[PDB]
């Protein structure tokens, strides 16, 4: 069953339905975060995205005819598409957008000088003590909504319906920090049925506007996660993460959207170097394979470009479809979503989705951590490096299981396509990862 879902960042329409129909459905992803389709300002930095025109569906990822031939190629194949939805702000300055519309002076195609906030700037040291800054002032010079108004309420709603009538299925508020909880729950008043919703909310502690605010409007991110795993899998002890989740204050697992990097903390905005991402490569496998085994959150594979140490440079000049060819893994799409410890990680929780409790925790004090699911699954990481070859007990069934994270089982169920492990008959599995390695195994991959 459906459990993880990706963020395709900048991915075209045609690259995403084809994906869609090649990949995430066969793989079971439960859904794909696009980048905002709506108009924006030109250019080819990533960021021009997040700098609204208008909400017509003119993009630098397509036309509207485009978008939804994805949202219907995607729905086919299982796969869900959510939104990335910018309700706190309009561009700033002046210019030209994707779709032809001209504005300046806060004056937009759909909105009036008299539609926005005062402008007044935040400053860093807003966060800490000032909300009133913080969600009435511009972010970076962005033009501030009046998310108080009717009008803008009704025009942001219309958008986000519009969306559910193609198909969308769900949304991204972005920086709902800056927008008051209040005008949130006016805003989703207005929302038809009830759409998948989570929201971006950066909390690490100490700010004068917290996560707990917006957990009444939708499912919020989760940032103290992808910072302390970061952190942990680094400079720490994997034996420390018997109890993750609320154990270290994180906000409720139900309620959580986590992850191991995003498009911003891999470029570090909102997130230090101990953040992990793509350019760390095997620490990423595992780190990913750690958070898809682990039963806490709602999971997002993140799914990069090589962006050659430019933090502004927008993707590739090349599709990830390119004529038969596969743009993945070098230094164009890094496409992490199709890394074999990842699509087995999530393989894995899709097929331990029936307990979601962590049973058998096992570690040496340090870097070598084991636990199960119950008898649906169980996993083994080892980042010491000596070989792990400790006997851990597990619930599962005696048999041969395939190491889904380095292969898979065979249509008639007959082999694998990379190592075996054996469950014994008392039920523990005697080790042998070697060092910056790690296995998983499900009860739906063993071997008859
Ligand atoms: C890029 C982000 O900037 C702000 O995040 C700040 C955090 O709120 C603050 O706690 C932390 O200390 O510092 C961060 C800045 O470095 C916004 O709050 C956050 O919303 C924003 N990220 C999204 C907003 C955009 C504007 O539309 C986009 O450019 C980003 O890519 C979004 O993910
Ligand atoms: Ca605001
Ligand atoms: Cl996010």
């Amino acid at each position: 069953t459906p459990t993880t879902f990706v963020h395709l960042f900048e991915w075209n329409w045609q690259d995403v339905a084809q994906e869609c129909e090649q990949y995430l459905g066969p793989k079971g992803y439960a859904a794909v975060q696009v980048s905002p389709p709506n108009e924006h300002i030109t250019g080819s930095q990533w960021w021009t995205r997040y700098q609204p025109v208008s909400y017509e569906l003119q993009s630098r990822g397509g036309n509207r005819a485009q978008f939804i031939d994805m949202v219907n190629r995607c729905s086919a194949a299982g796969v869900d598409i959510y939104v990335d939805t910018l309700i706190n702000h309009m561009a700033a300055g002046s210019g030209t957008g994707t779709a032809g519309n001209s504005f300046g002076n806060k004056s937009f195609p759909i909105y009036s000088p008299q539609d926005f906030h005062e402008s007044c700037t935040i400053n860093n040291s807003d966060y800490g003590n000032d909300r009133y800054r913080v969600q009435n002032c511009e972010l970076v010079g962005l033009a501030d909504l009046d998310t108080a108004s009717n009008y803008v309420q009704n025009t942001i709603a219309a958008y986000i319906n519009d969306l559910q009538a193609i198909g969308v299925k769900g949304f991204r508020f972005d920086a709902s920090k800056h927008v008051a909880a209040s005008d949130i729950q006016s805003l989703m008043a207005k929302v038809n049925g009830s759409p998948v919703v989570f929201q971006e909310v950066i909390d690490q502690g100490g700010e004068a506007v917290g996560a707990s605010e917006y957990l009444s409007t939708g499912l919020v991110t989760e940032f103290k996660y992808s910072t302390e795993l970061g952190n942990t899998f680094r400079n720490g002890s994997l034996a420390w993460l018997s109890n993750f989740g609320e154990g270290w204050g994180f906000m409720p697992s139900s309620s959580a959207v986590v992850f191991v990097d995003n498009h911003d903390n891999q470029r570090g905005h909102g997130g230090a170097g101990n953040v992990i991402t793509f350019e760390d490569g095997r620490l990423y496998d595992l780190a990913n394979v750690f958070m898809l085994a682990y039963p806490y959150g709602y999971p997002k594979v993140m799914s990069s470009y090589d962006f050659h140490g430019d933090t502004d440079a927008g993707g590739p000049n090349v599709p990830v479809h390119n004529n038969g060819n596969l743009e993945c893994f070098a230094s164009n799409w890094k496409c992490e979503h199709r890394w074999s410890y990842i699509a087995g990680g999530v393989d894995f929780r899709n097929n331990t989705a029936d307990n979601w409790a962590v049973t058998n925790w096992w570690d040496n004090t340090n870097n070598q951590i084991s636990f199960g699911r119950g008898s649906s699954g169980h996993m083994a990481i080892n980042k010491e490096d000596s070989t792990l070859t400790a006997t851990v007990q597990t619930d599962m069934a005696s048999g041969q299981y395939c190491n889904v994270l380095k292969g898979e089982l065979s249509a008639d169920a007959k082999s694998c396509s990379g190592e075996v492990i054996t469950v014994n008959s008392d039920g523990t599995i005697n080790l042998n990862i070697g060092a910056w390695d790690a296995m998983a195994i499900h009860k739906n991959a063993k071997l008859n």
